[PDB]
């Protein structure tokens, strides 16, 4: 028909009649659609079609945009593959200093292309494979074919020709400085090194010219760290072995806490005896994180510096990092010293909130802000509000989760649809590109989960499967499935290599994908390991917690520089806003002040927000930065996140800001966001900030047996909270050597 039912909720299989309310915007209603009818994709990649990705343009657009598979960046064009790096003269830090945007970037060049050379102009480019990191673009002209695999964290490109030899195409003559026959080592007239390798036997010819050629049926291009008769010698063991298969695996340590991923390719010999590896070069978020027995095979000098610092090569077949998990919370409990008659007074206050907007974003931001309430008011043993904060959360979802009115005819808004062409679930009212784009399905499911994991939490039978959570379960799958999943690609919204989530559903910019709000991302890791530890599904919460940690250990290096090894000098902000394959900029996708540059990488707080307090220096050092901009603690606007975050290291500070004009905000008022941000409260900044007051500094150095925790510290004294989810009474151990026991459904707090 029209729908599947999925327990008591469905979803459209028909493209639905938006009903558009009455709005004229082109925009609006241009947002209401669905992603291209076209995917360059070869016949043998079938299925639903992999989103989200570095190398998305490939398959969106006819050749590709700019693409960076670091080192390289490269792009496929009708005449060949254009290959380029970007040396430190290709490298701006530009700004505009009015709208106080800054943004790192380097040149969209040519060093050289990749050609066959039976054919000048290629119809088209598409995507023939790929696995967890890297791709296999197919250029194609009926007989003629060129197949090159190229892949984040590779210093290879490997070149298949079919019909066809090898061409490599200077504007300027290339000097090559060692011809050894089938392997040649060049650096381009601007001095960046390279390596080109062909079977033995078959030699380049060309030397000189502006064209190197060889008659062979397969060629392997490397950049080569420095130029070095050594280097291009490790480089030749490995040209021969083209990666076929490339996996990132990982386990859960449910006792240490530890998340461990190993790194693993397997390679087909292009000459006799070719080893089954490769060398790797690795972002700064993995070798900072590398297990022991992978610290043997890192080659030091081995360094190629791009937009995210320096990678640093490491030989062999697989690699493993190692990172610690470091709990959530479900919220913050009743710890603060908070007048709690003026908290309950909030919480009323709060009822008047309604959501600004029909689509999945804004609605999100509405229920994130009732998941958000409810627990505060348990705790303040306001007992028929937080009732009617969920039921509220219930009402809305019971309506978006239900495909179909009475009758059984699709609805026109506030559902789900499964776009079969790509493999995706879009929700209408859409927003920010979520339909058309496929962008941020993370960030908007990631409140829907909020509000069902809440839900979960108080009444265990409506998220059963048969009944709202097989629905629930779903958008989850979307969003971050698992491996062969029938309707999904596997973990769509992450890229376990780059480490990070990538926003943009198609990557058709010459910066390659983006990321601006990595708190939101985080948001969704949080809400699925809660709704999963609320609903029994234990592969579920260890794939969220792997998503969780790995994102973390990317944000530490590429948002917020922890250790001071990646920004440039001159790069005035602490923090950048928005991370792209090629580029940073300290700006937004809307017209922003100050505060927004920063604080749209910390909302919205809850429960798992705590990893944004493991690096006190840094957030002292990111607030001061932001301080000294506005010239005061005047915020230009959500000035409750940016109390919220200065708490996690001064909350004195953050009280005081806060008691002088938290109540200059009276009732919701949507028009104006300088003290309150839409997508908070009064209730949750109060309850925050007093928390964290009687807290303490987050304490990172503290894991546990258990998923679900927090450890602080406040001048020697730890504070232990855990909350337990099961109907059976649990023990939670501590590293330090504490211990807990916890009822059923319940928090407990120790301190040590
Ligand atoms: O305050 C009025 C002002 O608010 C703007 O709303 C912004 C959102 O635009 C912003 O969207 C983010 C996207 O850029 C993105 O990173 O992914 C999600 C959405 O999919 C968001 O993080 O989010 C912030 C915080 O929620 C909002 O304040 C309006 O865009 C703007 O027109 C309006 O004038
Ligand atoms: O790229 C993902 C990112 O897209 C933003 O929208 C932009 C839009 O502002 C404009 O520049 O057009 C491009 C496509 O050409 C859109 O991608 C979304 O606002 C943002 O939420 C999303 O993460």
């Amino acid at each position: 028909m029209h729908a599947v039912s999925v327990g008591k909720g469905s979803y459209a299989t028909e493209f639905p009649e938006i009903d558009f309310g009455g709005i004229n915007d082109p925009g609006f209603r241009d947002q209401q659609g669905e992603p291209p009818a076209t995917i360059y994709r070869s016949d043998r990649v079938t299925g639903p079609m992999q989103t989200n990705s570095w190398w998305g343009s490939l398959a969106v657009d006819r050749f590709s945009m700019n693409q960076y598979p670091h080192p390289f960046s490269v792009r496929h064009r009708a005449e060949g593959l254009h290959v380029f790096y970007d040396a430190p003269h290709n490298m701006v830090v530009h700004e505009n200093r009015e709208a106080g945007t800054w943004h790192i970037h380097g040149a969209i060049g040519t060093d050289f292309t990749i050609k066959h050379s039976g054919t000048a102009n290629f119809e088209q480019a598409v995507v023939d494979d790929y696995n967890d990191w890297y791709v296999r673009g197919l250029l194609e002209n009926g007989a003629h074919q060129m197949a090159i695999t190229y892949g984040v964290g590779s210093p290879y490109i490997f070149v298949e020709y079919e019909d066809g030899s090898a061409v490599l195409d200077f504007d300027i003559a290339p000097d090559v400085w060692e011809m050894n026959g089938h392997v040649i080592g060049f650096s381009t007239h601007d001095h960046k090194h390279y390596a080109a390798f062909a079977p033995p036997g078959q030699n380049w010819s060309g030397i000189g010219s502006k064209t190197l050629t060889n008659n062979a049926d397969y060629i392997a291009i490397a950049k080569l760290p420095e130029k070095d008769g050594n280097m291009l010698a490790k480089f030749e063991q490995y040209a021969y072995s083209v990666v076929r298969d490339a996996v990132a695996d990982w386990t859960y340590d449910e006792a240490t806490g530890t998340v461990t991923t190993t790194f693993e390719v397997t390679t087909e010999a292009k000459v006799q005896g070719a080893p089954d590896g490769t060398i790797f070069a690795l972002y700064p978020h993995q070798y900072r994180h590398l297990a022991s027995s992978s610290e043997n095979q890192l080659l030091q000098n081995y360094q190629y510096e791009i937009i995210r610092g320096t990678m640093i090569g490491l030989e062999g077949k697989r690699f493993t990092t190692e990172l610690t998990y470091p709990g959530v919370l479900p919220s913050l409990p009743d710890l603060g010293d908070y007048d709690r008659e003026r908290l309950i007074g909030y919480l009323h206050d709060a009822t008047s909130d309604y959501p600004t907007g029909s689509d999945t974003y804004e609605l999100g931001k509405y229920i994130g802000k009732l998941a958000t309430l409810a627990p505060i008011a348990d705790q303040m043993g306001e007992y028929e509000l937080a009732e009617q904060f969920r039921g509220e959360l219930k009402d809305i979802l019971e309506d978006w989760l239900q495909a179909t009115n009475a009758s059984g005819q699709l609805k026109g808004k506030n559902l789900f649809y499964y776009n079969e062409n790509w493999g995706t679930i879009l929700g209408y009212h859409a927003a920010h590109s979520s339909a058309t784009r496929i962008n941020d399905h993370h960030f908007h499911y990631g409140y829907f989960v909020k509000a069902a994991a809440e839900i979960a939490r108080a009444d265990q039978e409506w998220a059963k499967s048969e009944n709202w959570g097989g629905m629930i379960d779903l958008l989850i799958r979307d969003f971050m499935a698992d491996r062969d999943d029938d309707l999904f690609p596997y973990l769509r919204m992450f890229d376990p290599y780059s480490g990070n989530s990538w926003a943009d559903g198609l990557a058709t910019f010459d910066a390659g994908n983006n990321q601006e709000s990595s708190s939101e991302a985080m948001h969704a890791w949080t809400n699925v390991i809660l709704w999963a530890e609320a609903t029994g599904n234990k592969a579920l919460r260890d794939r969220a917690i792997y998503l969780y940690t790995t994102e973390m250990s990317a944000i530490n290096e590429y948002f917020f520089d922890v250790h001071q090894e990646i920004f440039p000098e001159e790069y005035g902000p602490e923090i950048v806003t928005i991370n792209w394959g090629g580029k940073m900029d300290h700006a937004t996708w809307w017209n922003s002040g100050k505060v927004e540059k920063y604080a749209i990488n910390w909302l919205p707080f809850h429960g798992g927000s705590l990893y944004l307090g493991h690096h006190p220096d840094y957030v002292d050092r990111a607030y001061e930065e932001l301080r000294r901009d506005i010239g005061s603690t005047d915020w230009n606007l959500w000035s409750n996140l940016v109390w919220m975050y200065r708490a996690f290291t001064n909350p004195d500070d953050a009280l005081q800001q806060m008691e002088a004009s938290i109540d200059d905000y009276g009732l919701f008022d949507p028009g104006n966001e300088k003290i309150i941000e839409r997508g908070s409260t009064k209730a949750q900044t109060y309850h925050w900030i007093h928390n964290l007051a009687e807290l303490g500094r987050v304490d990172p150095t503290v894991t546990a047996n258990h998923p679900i925790y927090a450890v602080f510290n406040k001048n020697g004294n730890r504070t232990y909270i855990v909350y337990n989810f099961s109907d059976s009474p649990i023990t939670v151990q501590f590293s330090d050597g504490h211990s807990i026991q916890v009822e059923p459904h319940s928090f407990n707090i120790g301190n040590g």
